[PDB]
């Protein structure tokens, strides 16, 4: 019985360029391809006959070119497939069904990231669902122009559901985040989502009481710097100076 060395793999049509399906078996006397329940012509087959290194048995290597027009013309229930069959003195053998699909990628995203307002300690999740296409598109994130790398920082990482997760604000500051769907046919960039990191201003501890001056009054100082109000963040609610009656 013949044993396959090289089996036909699942190939995709990029643009309109032909695909090659390599098939090799040992021992082989005759080798033919069967596409969608129909045999391929002998002239279309590119045969390669050679003697095996391990034992004195004939080895055959065959390759067929399948164009874009050949795939799209076949209309039915199941997808375009090509199975390689090998012959010998003992019997026949069947290889794995290699599925040939026309590669594509849509323009409209299923889900795009939106603008979010977050504080210094709180964490945010930026969701993204890439457009439909065969094979599925890989997801890459951009912080403004620069590519987001999850290996550089543990606080910034991309989940299995393509969403970007950030747990802090100083480790990932203010930036327009855009989701990029990457496929062999086309690269699709989503709309930029403005992520703003605000610092809510809270008062600093009270200073020491000043000496009792004239008109029986003494003041105390206060500052809005623990933490200081940055970006959109709200200012400190209260007074900068506190007056109290204390003398002669
Ligand atoms: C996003 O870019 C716009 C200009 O196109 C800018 O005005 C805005 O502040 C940016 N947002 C962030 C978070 O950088």
């Amino acid at each position: 019985l013949p044993h396959f060395l090289v089996e036909p793999e699942d190939v995709y049509i990029v643009k309109n360029k032909p695909v090659l399906l390599v098939c090799k078996a040992v021992p082989a006397t005759q080798i033919f391809f069967k596409c969608n329940g129909e045999w391929v012509r002998q002239v279309d087959h590119v045969i390669e006959r050679s003697t095996d290194g391990s034992n004195g048995l004939p080895t055959m290597e065959v390759r067929i070119n399948v164009s874009r027009q050949q795939v799209e013309k076949v209309f039915g229930l199941e997808e375009y497939w090509c199975q390689c069959v090998a012959w010998s003195s003992s019997g026949t053998t069947k290889s794995q069904k290699a599925y040939i699909r026309i590669a594509y990628l849509r323009k409209n995203f299923e889900q795009e990231p939106l603008a979010k307002e977050v504080s210094l300690e709180q964490g945010i999740v930026l969701p993204c669902r890439p457009p439909e296409g065969i094979p599925p598109a890989e997801v890459e994130w951009l912080r403004n122009e620069d590519l987001v790398d999850p290996s550089l920082d543990p606080n910034v990482y991309i989940t299995r559901e393509h969403s970007l997760v950030v747990r802090q604000a100083r480790l990932a500051d203010t930036a327009n985040y855009t989701c990029v769907a990457k496929n062999i046919v086309a690269r699709r960039r989503s709309a930029s989502a403005a992520v703003i990191v605000y610092v809510d201003g809270s008062w600093s501890p009270w200073s020491k009481w000043s000496a009792c001056g004239l008109d029986c009054t003494h003041w105390r100082s206060r500052e809005c710097s623990d933490p200081a109000p940055r970006n959109g963040g709200e200012e400190c609610q209260g007074t900068d100076l506190d007056t109290r009656n204390c003398c002669v």
